[PDB]
């Protein structure tokens, strides 16, 4: 209902999905908009990014999906008063099995996350979903639950084929399980402007998808997350970058992203 | 000939599994060892890396796993006479369902790739398997088919939690479906030595797993693949780095890796 649910998705591995989900969630939360981050990857990197140890997590999103727990029972408060987390753990890897079992019986396996979110949509301004690297049941559940999708894009070769495919999947879902699903935007990540490869991949993407790239709401510039040493360091301190170095380039870029989201 | 089957595996996305599988395969082939590269990711990045279009592949590894085709029917010659490829395609994403069906009926499924490889173990010196980013059915099959596993590691924060988890899976399989399974080695990838994060992560990894790291036997040095612009460029040209810039640091490093493999 009230919450805009935003999936951060891209089947390619290591393109900044988690970094984006975490830092966007934080960058929205610092405005005292109430944010819920869903770690929807069994590797649980978002969870770890916010300083939570895998060995310290009790019940997680998986338990909610299978009905062992209500989502209110697993929600954790973070260092930021307006950022809450539904953590992940290894047991989310069991989801696939569950999914297929669901499909065999009268159930809509693609909607399990959507259903799980039902009881908190009226309680948050934004729900941000960190998706895993594939187009399987988990990512399908993420996209099926979302109002909109942010696609982080690393400008290297595999990005070209990959983006097209993700778009295909999205359109599939638009014609089936989630008609209202929109692209919130493409977000270049780990961006190194002067590389020939970067320029080539970007130019190719602009040709088809110019209108999909995030724009700075004050200046009209394209929003891109620069490759940043500090950004890589941040999960090692268990904090979003804005909590300790708010003037760093990565922090600044993610805050521009949040402003863009807050406007609509 | 009796193939050594080597899985390139790591559930983390974008850590150089594909770059490593492709370039190790090429680096072995130039020594007139007959290599079979198995693309075991539905995204088919290895396939694309060798100049094959996804939309142009007829039958792939998927069809072999489910018994529709014998593996000899899907093998493609590449630009290099000693390097053959079993290509992948999106339909490989259907394997999961099959796997779970199998687990449900007789608790089998882990050995489907192994079984598929039986008829070519006498025809190649090495079979290199490019694994997808997760610890699901595909990675389980890759590891269950292998003599040994190469674990590429990007030395950033998530490497710590991840590596331990991968070891757990390996141990599990060592206790179940694949007793002979060994770690061939850990391989730092996209390596930038002077970064504080890299130093910290490497120190922790040496602390627990020093003995697992790949070594150059001539110097005792740790083998690491340097971050390389040319390495990132090469798949865009459909070539292994040794065909694209044989004198580049990435090419040199992968040839060292091949030496480490060839020496035993
Ligand atoms: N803008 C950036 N600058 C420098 N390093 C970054 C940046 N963004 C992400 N990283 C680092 O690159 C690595 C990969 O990022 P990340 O884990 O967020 O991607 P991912 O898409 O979630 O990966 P996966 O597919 O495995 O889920 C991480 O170690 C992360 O810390
Ligand atoms: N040593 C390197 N230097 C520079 N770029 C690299 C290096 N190794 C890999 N890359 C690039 O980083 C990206 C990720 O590498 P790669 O696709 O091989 O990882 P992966 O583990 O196979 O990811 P996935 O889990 O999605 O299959 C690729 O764009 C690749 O070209
Ligand atoms: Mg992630
Ligand atoms: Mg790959």
């Amino acid at each position: 209902m009230m919450s805009e649910i935003i999936a951060v998705a891209n089947q390619k591995g290591g393109v900044g999905k988690t970094t984006t989900a975490v830092n966007l969630a934080a960058s929205l939360a610092v405005h005292e908009k109430k944010i819920l981050l869903i770690d929807f990857d069994p590797q649980a990197n978002a969870t770890s990014s916010l300083g939570f140890r895998r060995d310290k997590i009790d019940y997680d999103i998986y338990h909610v999906l299978i009905g062992r727990k209500q989502i209110s029972q697993v929600i954790l408060k973070t260092q930021m008063p307006f950022l809450d987390l539904v953590p992940s753990n290894l047991g989310l890897a069991g989801f696939e099995k569950t999914f297929y079992d669901s499909q065999d019986e009268n159930k809509r396996g693609e909607l399990m996350l959507k259903n799980a979110l039902e009881s908190v949509v009226g309680l948050y301004d934004y729900i941000i979903i960190d998706s895993p690297p594939a187009l399987g049941p988990l990512t399908i559940n993420s996209l099926s639950a979302a109002h909109s999708v942010i696609i982080p894009i690393q400008c290297e070769f595999f990005a070209l084929e990959g983006t097209k495919l993700l778009l295909n999947t999205i359109r599939m879902l638009q014609k089936s399980t989630n008609p209202k699903l929109k692209i919130r935007g493409f977000l270049p990540t780990m961006h190194v402007p002067q590389l020939n490869l970067t320029k080539g991949v970007l130019a190719e993407l602009f040709k088809y998808f110019d209108s999909e790239f995030f724009r700075d709401s004050a200046t009209g510039e394209y929003i891109m997350i620069p490759k940043s040493v500090k950004l890589a360091e941040s999960p090692s301190f268990g904090k979003p970058i804005l909590l300790y170095d708010i003037k760093s380039n990565g922090s600044i870029a993610y805050q521009k992203l949040a402003q863009s989201i807050l406007q609509g």
